[PDB]
């Protein structure tokens, strides 16, 4: 459905979409505790707001083959809204920096910020919290400044063990690329992403499969 721009992030809030009455999807995106531990209950208050809900580890990136990589994102979209992007699935193929030609298929879980066209801002722990610091109130802090995060692979050995591999991933498979850009199209959602969220659009058959 077009082009766009990635940045990347982690702030360990409850993801947008994770709310009721969002979307037209089976049920909202699973939240999860401070310990990582599945909220079926979907009125749980987001860590960054005071409350007790938080992004599941399990929303992290992950490497099958050296050309294509499963994940998350939150999405602004040009023409769309929550309604029509949460739990939506997207093939991308980045353009720009050194992945440039691979594949990444996310979900989306929350809406991002405005940035260019069509922002995808990547899930990956360590990318950087921004404007909210969830994950200080959750297990206190992940470090790394505000925005990118962290920036070397070493610092990921003092995460929660739960966000290590997503934290690795932005190094190994993912090249720790700095923002590239990407051409998307939405798909139907893979089970690896849908299992993991329990989150799947009624529209999702009206897109095409993804193919590796």
């Amino acid at each position: 459905s077009g082009s766009g721009q990635s940045t990347r992030y982690w702030d360990c809030c409850k993801p947008s979409c994770s709310w009721s009455g969002k979307a037209p999807v089976n049920r909202p995106v699973l939240a999860c505790d401070a310990n990582n531990n599945p909220l079926s209950d979907a009125s749980v208050k987001s860590g960054c707001d005071g409350g007790s809900a938080y992004t599941c580890a399990n929303n992290s990136p992950w490497a099958v083959n050296d050309q294509l990589s499963y994940g998350f994102a939150a999405t602004k979209l040009s023409g769309g809204t929550e309604s029509s992007w949460c739990c939506a699935c997207y093939a991308l193929t980045f353009t720009s920096g050194p992945v440039a030609g691979k594949t990444l298929v996310v979900q989306s879980t929350s809406t991002g910020g405005d940035l260019g066209s069509n922002h995808f801002d990547i899930n990956m722990p360590g990318g950087g919290v921004g404007l909210f610091d969830g994950c200080k109130r959750q297990f206190g802090g992940l470090p790394g400044a505000q925005y990118g995060g962290i920036s070397s692979r070493s610092q990921c050995d003092s995460f929660p063990a739960a966000l290590k591999p997503g934290c690795q991933w932005r190094f190994d498979w993912f090249q720790n690329a700095d923002n590239p850009n990407f051409t998307f199209k939405q798909v139907q959602c893979p089970s690896e992403l849908t299992s993991r969220t329990g989150c799947k659009r009624n529209d999702d058959s009206q897109f095409p499969v993804f193919t590796p």
